[PDB]
C-alpha cells in the first residue's frame, strides 16, 4: 500500500521516520509522497495540520496517522516507543477508519479553504466591525478584536481559549466564538458561543473597512477588497486510521486534567 | 381534533383561552384535556414548560403550540392579537410538525425524568463534590456549586447564564456546564462546557455526601441516598405544530439582540 | 505573652499543637484562650477562618498565625516541620505586623457580621431578584442565582471561581461578583465584577420575596423578613504576625500555578 | 484664564467649538493652545484621549473637560445643549478638581509612555510568549494572543471586554487581563484578572521572539529588539474640572444598563 511520512524536522523525528521506512521495507509497502493512501505525521499537532493541508486535494483517498514525539496531541496519538507495533499493524489493513467533520471557508471579492481546526477573522489596522448573517437573516453587528469558527476537533484548540464548548467530533457542526466584543448600551453582540449544524451558512460582511487578516489553521493571509466571508460545514471529511480505542473524552482528560 | 388549553391564570390569559375555545366551537374540534392531540399554552415559557410536563406520557401523540401574552418566548411564539388566525389554521391540519430533542435523567438509589430545558445538581448543605464518568471512563472530580445538563432548546436558558454555547435544536445533543468550580493546583475541572451526542452517558457519582438537590426544568427535589445520576439524550422528542417560518436564530436575535 | 492554639482535630494537628505548647512551656509564655495576644491555627484555611471568628471581638489585640498541615494555604503559611523555629521566634517579639481589610455586612429587618473571605446572598426557594443600590443610587436590578462580596484576601476563594479579579490585600476595597445572571433584551445586569473603595455602600433590596440564605465565610443562615443587606469595607482589620517575607503574589503562584 | 478646544472635526463639533470661543470672548479668558490651563474636548472618548496625549507634558497644570456630541462618554460628560452653561461656570473658577490615576509603561531595548485607558502587548507574527515577573518574582509564563494593563478609568473600556473588573477611579491601581491564554496540562496561566497597587512593578520579558506590537490608548507601534516591558501606576495624574456631581457608578449605569 502506498504511504508517506512527514517529520517535525528535529533529530528525534527524522530518525524515527527513517526507522519506520526501514520497517516498511520488509512488507508489501511502497513510499509515495505524490499519491499516498496512508500519511503518517511525526511531531506535534502543528506537524499533523501541515500533513493535512499538504494533501487536502486527496482527503477521500487517504487515512491519516499521527505520532507525538513530545507531549500528547489531539491528532498525534501514538508514542514513539510504539512505532514498530504501528508499522506491523499497518502492513495488513488491520484497522478501521474514523472520519471527522471539516470547515469550508469562502472569501468573495471566490477563494475557498478547508480547515481542520478553525478559521478566524481580524482587522488589518484598525477597528474590526462586521455584520453577521445566518441563513440570509441579519443576526448581529459585531464590534471587537475578531471571530473564530471551529470544527469539532478544533474545539480543544483556539475555540477553548475563547470560552467555547468542547464538542464530540461525531457531531457534524461548527462553532462561532467572539474575541473581545464591545458591549455597551448601544453596541450589542450575543456573547455566547453559537453551534451550527450542517447546511447552515454564516456569512460575515464588512461595514466600512474591507481589509481583514484571515487565518485557516496555521495559514494567515491579509485579504484585500473583501465583500463576504462565508462559513459552512464541509461536505468533505478527514479520515483517520485507527488501531485501538482511544476515545475523544479520554484524549481531552489526558490533555487537560491529568 | 381533540385539543386543550392551559393558561398562566391572569385575566389576559384566561380571557384569551375562553375566546379561542369559543372560536374552536365553530369547527370539527373538541376540548379534551385527558387525551388531547393539540396542547395550547397561553402565558410564558414557564406556562409552556408546565404544559409539557402535564402531558409527558403522551409526547408522541401531541403537537404543542405556545402563545406569549407578555414578552416573546422561546417556546411561546405567537402574539395574542394573532389568536383568531391561529384557531382558523389549526382547524384544517394546515401545518407541519417540528421535533426537538429532550434529556433523560435517571436517579439511582431508579427514578426517571424528562427535561425540555435542563436538569441541574447541587449539594444540600454542604459542599458539592462528584466524580464525572463519561461512557464508563472517569473524566474528572468536580468540586463547586453544581452542574447543569441542558437540551438544545434549553441552551438559551440557564445554560446561557453559565457561559454555555447556544445550540441549534436540530442537533441531537446535550450540554454540560459548570457552576463555580474550584480550580487550584490540586483541584482540577475542565472549565469548558461539554457537548455530547446521542448515546453518550454522563454519570455523576458521590464522593462523600450522598444527598443532592436535583432540578428538572421547574421541579426541584431533594434526593436522599443517591448512588448515581445518569444523563443522556432521550429517545423521545417534543413535537411542535408550526404554521409559519420562525427560525431559531431569529428567535435568539429577537430575544437577546433587538 | 498570652497565646492559644486551635487545631483541625485530626492526629497530625492535635499532636503538633501539644508539641508547640510544650515548646512554649520553656519561655515567658502562657496559654490563654480567653484573652490571647497570639492565636495560632493548625490545619487549613477553614481552621484559620474559624480561629478568626472565634476571636472577632478582639481583632485589634490579636496577631494571627497559621500552620498548614496539608497543602499550602492562603492564611496558613508555615509548614509543620517549621513549628519549632516558629515557637522560638514568637518567644521574643521577633516580628512585624501586617493588616488585611475586612468586610462589614449589615442585615436589616440590625444584625452585623465581619467576613475575612466573603459574604454571599441567594434565594430560599425560589427565584432571586434584588435591586442593587450604590451610595443611594439605583444601579441595577439583579436576577440570577445570587451575589458575592469578597474582601481582598477573599479574592482567591469563591470570588475567583465566579470570574472575579485577584486583588492585592494592601488595597482597602471589596469586590462584587455575579452568580449566573439572567440577561436578555428585558433583564440587564452589568456582568463585570465591581471593585468598591472604603466608604462606598452597596445595598441590596428585595423586589418580592424577602427571605434569603446569607453566608459569611463558612456560616450560612436563612434570614427572614429582610428589608436590606448592606456591604461596606470595615473599619476593623485582621492582624497577622510575620516572621519572614512571603509575598501575596508568590502565595498566589504557589497555590495556582506551580 | 488660558484655554483651548479640540474638536472631533465634523460640523456639529466644529460649530459648537466656534460658539464656545465666542462665548469665552465675553470674559477674562484667552485662547492658548500652547500653554492652556483648561482643555475642552468636543466629540467622543477618542477625541478626549487625543486631547490628553496632545498635552501629556503639562498634566499637572491643566484641568480637562469633555463634551459628548454623540452618545454619552466616560470622559466626555456634558451634552452640547449645556455648552453655554459650561462657558459661564468656567468663567469664574466655579469648580473643584478631581484627579484620576494613570499608567506608566517603559519599553527597554528606554522609551516611556502614559496611558489613560490602557497599554496592551501582542506578537508581530507569530506566537506570543512572555514571562511575567511581579516585583522581581517570576509569576507565570503566558502563552496566548496578548495582555492588557488598564488604569481604573480604563476598566470600562478594553479591560471590560476581556472579562476584567470595573474599578472605582479613586483606587490607585492597575489591572492586568489576559487575551485568549493557552491552558493545558503543560501550559498554565492564572486566568483571573490581577489588580496591583501603586509601587508594584509588572515586567514582561520575551522567551524567544523579541518583536511585539505595543498599544498605548489609541497609539499602536511595532517595537523591535525588546528586552523588557515594565508597567506601574504613574506618579502623575489627570485632573478633571468638575461643575456638578456625576458619580462614576452612575456614569457606568448610564453607559451599560439604561
Ligand atoms: N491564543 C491562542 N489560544 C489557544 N490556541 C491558539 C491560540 N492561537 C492559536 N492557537 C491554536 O494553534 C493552532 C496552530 O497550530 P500549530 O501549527 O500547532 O501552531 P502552534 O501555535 O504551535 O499551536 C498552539 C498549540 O495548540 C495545540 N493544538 C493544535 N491543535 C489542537 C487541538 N485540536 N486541540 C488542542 N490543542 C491543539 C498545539 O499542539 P502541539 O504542541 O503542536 O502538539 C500547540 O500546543 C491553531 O489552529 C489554533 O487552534
Ligand atoms: N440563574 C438562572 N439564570 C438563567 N436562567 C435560569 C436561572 N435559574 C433558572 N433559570 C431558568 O428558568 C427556568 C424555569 O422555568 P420557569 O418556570 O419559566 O421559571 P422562571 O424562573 O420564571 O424562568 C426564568 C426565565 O427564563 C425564561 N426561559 C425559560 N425557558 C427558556 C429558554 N428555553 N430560553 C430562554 N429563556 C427561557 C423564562 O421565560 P418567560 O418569562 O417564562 O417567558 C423566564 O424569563 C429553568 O428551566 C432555567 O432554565
Ligand atoms: N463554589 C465555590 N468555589 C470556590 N470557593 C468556594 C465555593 N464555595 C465555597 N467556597 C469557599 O470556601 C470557603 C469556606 O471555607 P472552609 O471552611 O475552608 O470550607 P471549604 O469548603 O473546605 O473551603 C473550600 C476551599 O477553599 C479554600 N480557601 C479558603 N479560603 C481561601 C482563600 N482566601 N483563597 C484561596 N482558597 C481559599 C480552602 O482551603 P483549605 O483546603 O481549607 O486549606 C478549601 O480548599 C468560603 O469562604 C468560600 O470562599
Ligand atoms: N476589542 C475591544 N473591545 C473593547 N474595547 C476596545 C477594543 N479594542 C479597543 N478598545 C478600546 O478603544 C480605545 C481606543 O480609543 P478610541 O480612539 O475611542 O478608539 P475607538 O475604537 O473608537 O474606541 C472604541 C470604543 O470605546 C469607547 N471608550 C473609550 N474609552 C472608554 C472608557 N474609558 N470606558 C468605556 N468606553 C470607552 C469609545 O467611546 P466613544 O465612542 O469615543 O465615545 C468607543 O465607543 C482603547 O483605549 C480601548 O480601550
Amino acid at each position: 500500500m502506498k504511504y508517506m511520512i512527514t517529520s517535525k524536522g528535529d533529530e528525534k523525528s527524522d530518525l524515527l521516520r527513517l526507522n519506520m521506512i526501514a520497517g516498511f521495507g520488509e512488507y508489501d509497502m511502497e513510499y509515495d509522497d505524490v499519491e499516498p493512501e496512508i500519511v503518517i505525521s511525526i511531531g506535534g499537532d502543528g506537524t499533523f495540520l501541515s500533513a493535512f493541508h499538504q494533501y487536502e486535494e486527496r482527503l477521500d483517498e487517504i487515512a491519516f496517522i499521527g505520532i507525538h514525539t513530545g507531549h500528547l496531541g489531539f491528532y498525534a496519538d501514538w508514542r514513539p516507543a510504539e512505532a514498530d507495533k504501528l508499522v506491523k499493524l499497518l502492513a495488513k489493513g488491520e484497522y478501521q477508519k474514523v472520519s471527522y467533520p471539516l470547515l469550508k471557508t469562502t472569501v468573495k471579492y471566490e477563494a475557498t479553504y478547508l480547515a481542520l481546526n478553525e478559521s478566524t477573522v481580524k482587522s488589518s489596522g484598525g477597528p474590526f466591525v462586521v455584520d453577521v448573517v445566518i441563513n440570509d437573516i441579519h443576526f448581529e453587528r459585531f464590534r471587537g478584536d475578531g471571530l473564530c469558527m471551529s470544527t469539532p476537533s478544533g474545539t480543544t484548540a483556539y475555540n477553548k481559549s475563547l470560552g467555547g464548548a468542547l464538542m464530540h467530533p461525531s457531531i457534524e457542526a461548527m462553532q462561532l466564538t467572539e474575541m473581545a466584543s464591545i458591549n455597551n448600551r448601544v453596541y450589542r453582540t450575543i456573547g455566547s458561543p453559537l453551534v451550527f449544524p450542517k447546511h447552515h451558512v454564516v456569512s460575515l460582511q464588512p461595514v466600512n473597512d474591507k481589509d481583514f487578516q484571515i487565518s485557516v489553521d496555521h495559514l494567515s493571509i491579509l485579504h484585500r477588497d473583501v465583500q463576504e466571508i462565508r462559513y459552512e460545514v464541509s461536505a468533505k471529511k478527514i479520515h483517520f486510521a485507527r488501531f485501538r480505542s482511544f476515545p475523544f473524552w479520554r484524549r481531552v482528560h489526558d490533555s487537560f486534567i491529568e
